């Protein structure tokens, strides 16, 4: 054999939170971000009722919302202000999120075009198609591609990312951006693709899954997912999407890549027969578990923090941690080195509600959030256990408080890296996990580029607000240089500045956002471009003023368009990518047209 | 490494054929299936204008439309009348085919439950859900497994096989069944499962899907899939559903199993960058079919037949076609053992139309059956050839007229397997191509059983209907009765009768469907269950009665419910499996309802 996958680059936006800074912002605090249904979607009010003995109604007023679910940025991506009414939702924050999550790896789209890189998305229809009927508008051509075909929505991405490998929606269920996971992962062990990227969207735009699955059963009266505790009642659902870039290990490590965390193992099954058709089947989550640690060969003493699937329901709960036992009982007795084995189990669930089609993405997210910061957060609304749980005589226990996430150590007497594991089930049976290791790993020219003056200014003021924030230190500057200069796209509006402290890039910042640096058009430089073009003697120069290092003359160069071999500031091991804020598209709202 | 696999069971309905049967019979006819659109759906009048022009309005009234498209059995599958008016009518055909694929296999439900058998389906939301709306009908909890979610028609067959490999549904637009192989295919190779079962299904219940499509340019005016056609300018939509089921080639032939074909190699791509979204990339196709036949280790000069993806468009046709001429090119100077190759491009569209989500396996079936009778059929409305195909200095040639499929010889001098490769493309840019390659390898009792009597009926007019048509010898009695005895689940409603030759067999059936053979049902005799229970002389006593072959004593025995381990009336090497007719369902009307 198995060959360990990299985590390269991660983006997301779920309820209470614009981005994964905000996101584990409100994990730390054990913030709850399940509200009330909006008017912007329906009047709760207009469709109150009792579910049971009411046509139409239900008694569910709650979900996990996101904003800006409206929001695009078709001219980025080619589409025309026209045809954007007509893209769901789905494909639009699809294209957003998946573009989002390249720039976080500091990879290039220049790099990644003819490459074999794959597209795996839990996606389906979500009811966008039904809001045209509805408002009774006219059938058009655009309907088609548009929200008719969700496939559409992954194959959207590869056009325009210029790529070949498998692009595929993954639909099965609530385990739906686990399993694409899985697949991602399958697909690059067998030579199907080299790089992939995966995750999950979700957005509820109908009144109507929240009756149905209202008079399904299904739903918390509450409106709350409370996990593991003992008024366990039901899921509450919510919008969002999340996005991971994965690269081969060795590759990761050789290109200088940021790594989040390193799959060891995954694994997919079916529940087969079980009571009824939704019921879940301790054995065979049991048999998923075993499964995936046997092809991590991983001792199972050193698994130190579960993400459960963690639905909140009044079986549901216990059947998984009987699964959760009996898969590490038996891994026990396939093969002890380390004595008193301590497990933690929480749900991103009871923080954001279900989020369904991207609920595996939300945890795994959770997971390397937690692994980054060294914290096992809260698990909320579980003050009281569930009493049918039983882990005195397991390893396992809920995370109740937040705590820190202890390493554990060798029977050689040295730290472990952490490991956790992912679980995500669907109502249909179909179950996945994900085993996730932690990863043990004078001035420049910053430069920044976007489609226009607007977008150029919301990247400074983004950089600007993550200095200030002191998020980097001095010891990051030449990894921020080269990231700008390698893993960015070069864009017609640009901006460039020499600094070598973090205080001096500040400052220049500040003084670009005031309206008071080096800034051009690439555009309306082709003069200057024919100058420099690519003439023998002139690579002789170029090349000289990065040897004799003239920053301010190869910057002011860069920004009318002039290509500079970035590449050639540096030794033989380049600086390691790092995670910088990513495109600030523009917030334009396309819906139902009039 | 790659471990070949076998298809080993194959099932069917496509648009003017009821079975593979009378698909076969309208391929080798050149019957055109096409016809206009049925009252039952849509009333195609009340929807005819100029599409360019006309609000809601579309020119096109054609497709090929399959029958009992509302039929399904519930209690069969264990689902009550009432909850079957909600379930999508693509997860009834599912389950349906599902299971006559794994009675053509002569593989019992017995064999499959608790065994890693996965199943994976071109499947999607076809717009069963919008006739509830049409109708006005309240939301009920029945829907969200009923008609929401896609998944859940491959889960419920899960659940219902009791089997725990992957079950997803395939939804990569119009290469979805072909995508779905390639899935199976690779989770076999992988472990993810052992057996797989794959195919698509696909049904036209609205007028939508239609309109947009007529207003985005993608159907014919006239009606009808023209491949390869001077006056190719659309393509026609159809129903269908198609499935195989899929076994490691060793395996298959260790368990004796009927082998209709070898898969040797397949692939899965995406077209990247193209001229617009939905504009196929010859150079994509070119590197898909390169990297299949690598795979499959085969000389690109022993294919001699290709189903073409073949839609009947402008521009898609010849496309296609210069993909195949530059993957083989290229194919050739990469290692020359057949001179002069010939290699037959025909497409099953022309006969049937597209079937979409299901198209993929309409090809793959096609092929199956001209291998077995050995016959390339006529490609239909190509009198006229598109002249920009340019075939004059390649191997390949459009199969105008029905032939011989005759097999090249080796450079040692002698015949090789008949190897043929099918494409499947979709509008979002995704492609498949699979790689065929052909498979090379006294009285008894005749059992019956089904869950009633009117079924088992049904069974015995299906044995006697295919006697009398003489598709099976006295060479084939053996295969039968072995089929029937370990190949069928033993159900309620029995029948058994002891025969040595075909002509005794169909008359001991007539006899018994003329109202006149053993005869019995296995829950009402309990009490000689009870005395034949599984004591130790007790089975002293039952072998005798296999070693001196008294097969009427047997008979009466079974009919009654009493287990006989028909295993031993044969020696080490057991008859290899027999295609035999499958379960014939009840055609009762499920739809929406009042």
């Amino acid at each position: 054999d198995f060959e360990p996958v990299a985590i390269v680059g991660i983006s997301g936006r779920f309820p209470g939170a614009m981005d994964i800074d905000e996101f584990w912002k409100n994990l730390e605090e054990g913030k709850d971000s399940i509200t009330e249904v909006p008017k912007d979607r329906w009047d709760w009010r207009e469709h109150y009722g009792n579910p049971d003995t009411d046509v139409n109604k239900t008694d569910i007023k709650w979900g996990g919302f996101i904003d800006g679910v409206a929001e695009f940025d078709p001219l980025f991506f080619g589409i025309s202000p026209r045809e954007a009414d007509y893209v769901d939702p789905q494909q639009r924050l699809l294209m957003t999120y998946v573009w989002k999550a390249l720039e976080d790896a500091g990879c290039s789209p220049q790099s990644l075009s003819g490459t074999g890189t794959g597209i795996f998305i839990g996606t389906g229809n979500t009811g966008y198609k039904d809001l045209f009927h509805r408002a009774n508008l006219p059938i058009e051509g655009h309907a088609a591609t548009g929200h008719m075909i969700p496939s559409v929505g992954p194959n959207r991405m590869s056009y325009f990312l210029n790529i070949h490998g498998p692009s595929e929606p993954v639909e099965t269920a609530x385990s739906s951006s686990l399993v694409a996971i899985h697949r991602a992962v399958t697909a690059m062990q067998n030579g199907d693709c080299e790089m992939a990227i995966a995750g999950g969207v979700n957005t509820i735009l109908t009144e109507e899954a929240h009756i149905s699955y209202s008079k399904a059963g299904m739903l918390s009266t509450d409106g709350r997912c409370k996990t593991f505790s003992a008024d366990a009642n039901g899921y509450v659902r919510g919008e969002g999407v999340g996005m991971v870039m994965l690269k081969k290990l060795e590759d990761a490590e050789r290109d200088g890549n940021h790594i989040y965390g390193v799959i060891r193992g995954t694994a997919e099954n079916h529940g087969g027969r079980a009571n009824t058709l939704t019921s879940p089947n301790p054995k065979a989550q049991a048999d998923l578990l075993v499964r995936a640690y046997r092809q991590a060969d991983i001792d199972p003493s050193t698994v130190t923090y579960i993400e459960a699937h963690g639905t909140g329901t009044e079986l549901g709960d216990p059947i998984e941690i009987n699964g959760l036992k009996a898969a590490f009982k038996e891994l026990s007795n396939m093969r002890p080195d380390v004595p008193d084995h301590r497990c933690g189990i929480g749900s991103v669930k009871s923080n954001i509600g279900h989020l369904e089609l991207a609920a595996g993405i939300s945890g795994l997210i959770k997971v390397l959030l937690q692994m980054k910061h060294k914290t096992l957060v809260k698990s909320l609304h579980c003050e009281t256990l569930n009493p049918y749980l039983q882990l005195t005589d397991s390893p396992f226990y809920i995370v109740q408080e937040k705590q820190e996430w202890k390493s554990v150590t060798d029977r050689d007497g040295n730290e472990l890296p952490r490991r956790a594991g992912i679980s995500s089930f669907g109502i249909g049976g179909v179950n996945a996990h994900i085993v996730i290791e932690e990863y043990m790993p004078q001035p420049n020219v910053i430069v920044l580029s976007a489609k226009n003056k607007s977008r150029l200014i919301d990247r400074a003021s983004q950089l600007l607000e993550v200095i200030r924030n002191k998020k980097y230190t001095d010891q990051d500057l030449h990894r921020i240089a080269y990231t700008l200069q390698v893993g960015r796209e070069e864009m017609d509006e640009r901006l460039a500045c020499v600094a070598g402290t973090m205080q001096e890039l500040e400052e220049k910042l500040q003084a670009f956002v005031d309206g008071k640096f080096f800034r051009g058009q690439s555009h309306r430089n082709k003069e200057t471009q024919t100058i420099f073009t690519a003439d023998e003697d002139m690579a002789l120069a170029l090349d000289a003023w990065i040897r004799k290092r003239k920053y301010a003359k190869l910057a002011d160069l860069w920004v009318k368009g002039v290509s500079i071999q970035w590449n050639t500031l540096y030794g033989e091991t380049k600086p390691r990518l790092i995670s910088l804020p990513s495109y600030p598209f523009a917030k334009d709202h396309y819906w139902v047209p009039a």
